[PDB]
């Protein structure tokens, strides 16, 4: 969609106004060049408790969490060690 | 104390051999260094759920947590973002 979604993204609160076609793949390396974060750590992003794959569009998200515009959508993320 | 205090570390399991002397602090440096860890993030250090300060040494946590020797001493850490 050609649609604006407008979300909040905390760890586990800044705002964003983002294009509804990007993807979770995308906030995830967003997030990860922001806060500076090794590849020596993944990031979970998540609705609430549960973390989301990484095709996901924003609009999928809302799609799937039946998000009612009430607010901006959102988001948490999250930090564990690799391997 | 000249002596050397066995000890675990995984996030909230790698193996140490520490001297006893060496404090929360240099543990922090250690952690930041061996995962590359920017300055954009805090390291807690715990010996169950609760932080530790930053002065105390593995004696005193050995002394306050009422480790018997029994095993290595287990200790977790985490991250959160700054500020």
């Amino acid at each position: 969609d050609d649609e604006i979604i407008s979300l909040s993204i905390e760890f586990f609160k800044r705002y964003l106004r983002c294009p509804a076609a990007m993807t979770v793949m995308h906030l995830r390396k967003f997030l990860r060049s922001k806060m500076d974060i090794p590849n020596t750590f993944q990031i979970d992003v998540m609705y609430e408790e549960e973390p989301l794959k990484d095709y996901y569009t924003l609009m999928d998200i809302a799609y799937i969490y039946t998000w009612r515009r009430n607010g901006p959508l959102p988001l948490k993320y999250r930090v564990r060690p690799t391997c």
